[PDB]
């Protein structure tokens, strides 16, 4: 799998368990297109999203659903959510790890792209 | 100003400068209503976005065009801007500055929300 | 006043108030002498630590007392404090703006470095 | 292991290899003494830095040499190093991950604390 999501929890010094994680691809018309999804692990990790095969060129987005993950936890946050928009590339390496830290009124998102 | 939007270069150690930003409003059949834009000025901030007549309850989206910025400088980055989805003014009226910290492969947002 | 300190509180959304801070200088004989000190303002800003004639060339260390600000508040953080060790004016004076956003167990800082 | 120590990249989107670390203790006598060190892999972590036995209560520092790291390189970085102090208490989860993301003029770092 060429595309792994990780989520941290910045108020708790955890991962971020059980949170919901959408992806969407771009579709030539401009809308967003449902791709894949499912939740992180007890780890904050979410693995086997697509394959190879699947995931071709083009731009997609990553939707992390925080508001949902605060509430739970009984904690007012700011956000809707956590968006993620990048164009996959295949002149780069070949796996990508989207991850994110999680504050109630704010967050960080890095990539990690490397070759195996 | 109910509504101000800062962003800093965390390469160079400076405001990001000249970066457009594009505010839009969840309309009534849940689409995306272009709301605002402009860009940023010389000290990294955008002022005068809206007027607090203007700025009524909803839910917001401001999408700041990173990867027009460092594309501008030289720099191939991994996002197509960073995104920002919140409910506003659900509590009544409140000031919002929305901030951003870039990097080529990452970027931070936080709000600071006040009641004036 | 070439160094300013921000410091923002990622869990409430709002300027860092009451946050103690402590600058040193390190000396001829390797030890960090004290320099300066101060507290945040309800802005989140100390202002007045130096002045141009006493911020000269040197190694310095800001240390933010994080761990006492959450204290105050009610939260066991994880950190001890927040420190940021940077070489200042080797080129020549600089105005320095050395800023942290804070969360429990997580923090960000940064530097706008601008020349008068 | 009870700690690990990650790295990452935020201009190149990578893991941070060959990255010096220093940990140290801090004594009765309020001064820092060495207790390990190593460089990060290839994947950008360091493992194998001390022992369930060795590893007691009490306050350490773990120090990254960011400055070295961005100067090989090429790049003009701000900080010194990074710095992490914080208090190993026995309560708590059993396994510390201290993490930072380097930007030149910027880092964040969180800590990841867990039960097996
Ligand atoms: C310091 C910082 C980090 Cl580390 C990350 C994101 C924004 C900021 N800065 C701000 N965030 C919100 C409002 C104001 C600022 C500021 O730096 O003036
Ligand atoms: C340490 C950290 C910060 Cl400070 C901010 C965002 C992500 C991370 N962590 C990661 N980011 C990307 C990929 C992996 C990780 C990780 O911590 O395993
Ligand atoms: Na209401
Ligand atoms: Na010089």
């Amino acid at each position: 799998c060429p595309l792994m999501v990780k989520v941290l929890d910045a108020v708790r010094g955890s991962p971020a368990i059980n949170v919901a994680v959408h992806v969407f691809r771009k579709a030539a018309d401009d809308t967003w297109e449902p791709f894949a999804s499912g939740k992180t692990s007890e780890s904050g990790e979410l693995h086997g999203l697509t394959t190879e095969e699947e995931f071709v060129e083009g731009i997609y987005k990553v939707e992390i659903d925080t508001k949902s993950y605060w509430k739970a936890l009984g904690i007012s946050p700011f956000h809707e959510h956590a968006e993620v928009v990048f164009t996959a590339n295949d002149s780069g390496p070949r796996r990508y790890t989207i991850a994110a830290l999680l504050s109630p009124y704010s967050y960080s998102t890095t990539a990690v792209v490397t070759n195996p």
